[PDB]
């Protein structure tokens, strides 16, 4: 090789793909080798991996690989019975169609002849709920949600009984998982009630039940409900690191949302620890008051004043109070939790697509936010080196300090900030009107990278959109077909029979692609 | 008729992440009802009102200060905020491509085809509801 | 062509600073500036930023040194057609 | 010399010049005297960016003595 690629390496590469232009020939293919369809699958991924290498090629190799994947197709296609749908889907356990999965061969897996076994499989041992409205396997989600501890429970006595199998179908398991989802987004809503309507006292305000003890062991208690996302956050984590453990760090950190998902739930861990040592720092002062001093109450009596410090309100507190970023922490972990809807959203069959498109518009609007972030700290530091000598001068601290300037201007995109930053109150013209230029062009330039990435993403929309759908779907199917109780309750502890099929096939599709032709 | 049938589904997305921010605003500045300038995220009402109202525009960037200073409450709720307002137009670009491509003499066939309801309504109803009740 | 505007404007802004911190050296005698009253003239040099008159040279050198920042950071046209994934981006654009 | 590369740049006949026949070739020109890194990720590259960038006065000096040096012929590369 190292020879050939001295001289004429382009002829080199032209004879490689010459060569791989051969192998991917649905001829070579069937009449090659036994089980042409793994053949043809692993030539599909291995022609990928050159395309994603070459990047001169890219085309040539991006068509073998979809004559591979059309081949595997058009196998699949002709099967018109059980026994050979299932010997395609399954080599000599769904094999094949994992294998499809991981290879990104999109029409395979949505394709009726493997979609009608994803779906026997799927709502195995409940045959009848197949066919039943949406309305009513929605109201079996609520009814699993009310009563999963008791299914929990009886779990352990179910491997003999039937309900036992019930609650083992792969549907029954994603049912499990949404409703304890929709439990855990539940608590996180329960534990901010009583104060729906607002906050009762005032932050000024200190109230306590006894008067020993000290305020801030009344803020940092751990309340039940609060235990309880702990103990759910705890499960979550341990079934993610679970599953980092066995895929690897390597292979774990690279879907995006795996790393989303691991985010969230450290930020939960994070400000459920800052909440602890806030409620620790609380309880070593009730121990100090209780331990060395004797009244009848506390506010009368004076303090030394490390201890003294929390009996102090809402305002008095220091800004980096361990509490403050724990109720930060959590907010954001709140927020985040929300988006695990994704987990759930493609088994629909209405919601599926419009998330599937909406992935790739953000897949797209990421590239366009970098550009976004080129042009705004371009403005940003012009408009921060023209007016920060102007601190006292401005009528709007606007663009004084770099903090200020990147928040004005991040705000002027949704209109919120005033024109009145750019306006002095000394009598400079030259400066000012050079900030009203500036920010014109700052906001024409931001319409103009608006418009450009609206047409961008509209031009690069266009059954691909119904066999993404289902590919996703399948992915959803498969990730439950083989996890059974959900993150809470996750934590107790002669040639052959198959080449006479394949030859069979094979035989068809040989034959229906001659008759194709000659008929043409 | 056609544009309305999508926008009810992407209007479903929009309320689950207006749910989830409504949320999580709420839960971060309940503590600060006197606090806050503006009593904007101290209740979920109120929280809700800002929160569609910021959809457009019609709500101040004053929210989120603090008349305390604290300024990792304050500062989280600027990320939040913007990553709020962020997410809402991504949504609502999302729902104009998909309304575009969604959009492709069919489009005369269904009008007649509407149109031909209307008239066999009237086909075999004499006179207005009003005048409608005397027998 | 603005970055050369605003470093000339710059200049001629500390030429003239010099020649009056040269003219206060050179004529008068004293321990404190501040206590010395100077010909006015020379003494509107001592002014602080409010007092400085409309067309002073470095409100313009300022000014073009704001303009020739935002437009050099536009130089990045240079350099994005050779990324993979930006170029057709900037293309389109 | 790529004479008709240029010729057609000037024309304005775009797909003779992105044609793979013709890409290929600028593309062993553009990375001359540095063969492995033409295959490395983007990540990769992004810092050898970041690595010029630190030492890129060192460089610069080191370049006066740098034509008989082979670390000439990488810097003299166009990619470089
Ligand atoms: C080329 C070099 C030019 C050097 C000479 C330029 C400038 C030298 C200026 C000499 C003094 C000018 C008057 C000073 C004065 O008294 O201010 C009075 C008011 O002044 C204004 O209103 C200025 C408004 C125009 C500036 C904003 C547009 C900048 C160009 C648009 C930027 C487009 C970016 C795309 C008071
Ligand atoms: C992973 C776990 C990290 C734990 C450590 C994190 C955080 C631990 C923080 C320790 C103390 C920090 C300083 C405290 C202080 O004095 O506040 C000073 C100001 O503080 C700020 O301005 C904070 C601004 C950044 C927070 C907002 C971005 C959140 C991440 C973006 C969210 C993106 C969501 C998509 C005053
Ligand atoms: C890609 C990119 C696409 C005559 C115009 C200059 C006026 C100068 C001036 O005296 O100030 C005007 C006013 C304050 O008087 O300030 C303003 O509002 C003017 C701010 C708007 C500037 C004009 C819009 C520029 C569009 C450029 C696009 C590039
Ligand atoms: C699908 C989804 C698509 C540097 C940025 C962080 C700054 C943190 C900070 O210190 O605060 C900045 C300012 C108040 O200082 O607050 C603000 O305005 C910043 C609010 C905007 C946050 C950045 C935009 C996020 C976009 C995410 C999209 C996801
Ligand atoms: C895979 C899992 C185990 C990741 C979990 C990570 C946490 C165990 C680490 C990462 C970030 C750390 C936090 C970073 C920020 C803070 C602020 C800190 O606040 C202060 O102590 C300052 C005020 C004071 O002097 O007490 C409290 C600890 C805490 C929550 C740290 C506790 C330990 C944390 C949560
Ligand atoms: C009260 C609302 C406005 C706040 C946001 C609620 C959402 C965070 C959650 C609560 C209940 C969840 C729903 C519960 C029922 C389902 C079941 C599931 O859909 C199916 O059952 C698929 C049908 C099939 O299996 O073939 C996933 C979507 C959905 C609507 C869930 C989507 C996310 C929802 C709406
Ligand atoms: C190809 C290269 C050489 C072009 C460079 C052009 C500059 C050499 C010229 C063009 C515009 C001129 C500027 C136009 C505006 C002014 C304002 C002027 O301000 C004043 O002098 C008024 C106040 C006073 O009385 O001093 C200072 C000179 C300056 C910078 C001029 C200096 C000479 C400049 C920069
Ligand atoms: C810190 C940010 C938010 C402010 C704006 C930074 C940009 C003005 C500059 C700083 C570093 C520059 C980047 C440095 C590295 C490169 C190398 C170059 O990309 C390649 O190396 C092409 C790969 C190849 O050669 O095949 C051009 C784009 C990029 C990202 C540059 C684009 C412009 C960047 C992002
Ligand atoms: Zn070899």
């Amino acid at each position: 090789c190292m020879e050939k690629q001295r001289h004429d390496s382009f002829s080199h590469s032209r004879s490689r793909i010459n060569a791989y232009k051969g192998l991917a020939s649905p001829a070579y293919l069937s009449l090659s080798s036994e089980d042409p369809v793994l053949t043809a699958l692993e030539l599909s991924n291995e022609l990928a991996k050159l395309a994603n290498i070459e990047k001169e090629f890219k085309n040539d190799y991006r068509k073998l690989s979809m004559q591979c994947k059309d081949f595997v197709v058009g196998v699949l296609d002709l099967c018109r019975d059980s026994e050979e749908v299932e010997a395609i889907l399954n080599g000599d356990s769904l094999s094949r169609v994992k294998l499809a999965i991981k290879y990104e061969v999109k029409k395979f897996v949505a394709h009726p002849n493997c979609q009608q076994q994803l779906l026997t499989i799927w709502y195995e041992n409940l045959s009848g709920l197949r066919e039943q409205t949406i309305a009513i396997k929605c109201l079996v989600v609520l009814v699993v949600a009310l009563g999963l501890p008791f299914l929990a429970i009886g779990y352990w006595i179910a491997p003999c009984s039937r309900l036992g199998k019930i609650l083992r179908s792969p549907f029954m398991k994603f049912v499990a998982h949404a409703a304890s989802f929709i439990i855990f987004l539940g608590l996180l809503v329960f534990n901010a009630s009583d104060r729906f309507e607002g906050i009762t006292t005032l932050p000024n305000i200190t109230v306590t039940d006894y008067p020993k003890q000290i305020f801030r062991v009344k803020t940092t208690q751990f309340t039940w409900t609060e235990m309880l996302i702990m103990v759910w956050v705890l499960g979550m984590m341990w079934s993610e690191c679970k599953e980092l453990w066995l895929e690897g760090p390597r292979e774990y950190i690279l879907q995006l949302w795996n790393v989303l998902d691991f985010g969230m739930l450290s930020i939960f861990i994070a400000a459920f620890t800052a909440r602890f040592l806030a409620f620790l720092q609380a309880t070593k002062a009730q121990q100090y008051v209780d331990s060395y001093v004797q009244e009848s109450d506390l506010s009368e009596v004076t303090l030394p004043p490390e201890i003294q410090y929390f009996t102090y309100a809402r305002d008095k507190w220091l800004p980096s109070d361990p509490q403050i970023i724990s109720e930060g922490l959590y907010a954001i972990a709140v927020v985040l939790s929300f988006s695990r809807i994704a987990y759930i959203l493609p088994a629909n069959e209405s919601f599926g697509p419009l998330q599937i498109s909406l992935g790739r518009t953000v897949k797209d609007i990421f590239k366009f936010m970098v550009l976004f972030i080129m042009v705004f700290f371009a403005f940003m530091i012009g408009m921060f080196i023209l007016y920060s000598y102007y601190l006292g001068a401005k009528v709007n601290a606007a663009f004084t300090t770099v903090e200020e300037s990147f928040k004005t201007l991040f705000w002027s995109i949704f209109g919120l900030s005033e024109v009145t930053s750019v306006v002095l109150k000394y009598d400079h013209k030259f400066i000012e009107n050079i900030g009203y230029v500036l920010y014109g062009i700052y906001n024409v330039t931001m319409v103009v990278v608006l418009l450009n990435m609206l047409i961008a993403m509209i031009n690069s929309s266009y059954d691909d959109s119904d066999v993404e759908w289902k590919f996703a779907r399948s992915k959803l199917w498969l990730s439950y077909f083989d996890k059974t109780l959900p993150p809470p309750f996750s934590l107790v502890p002669q040639p052959t029979r198959y080449q006479q099929i394949m030859k069979r096939l094979i035989k068809r599709y040989v034959l229906k692609a001659q008759v194709d032709k000659e008929n043409d």
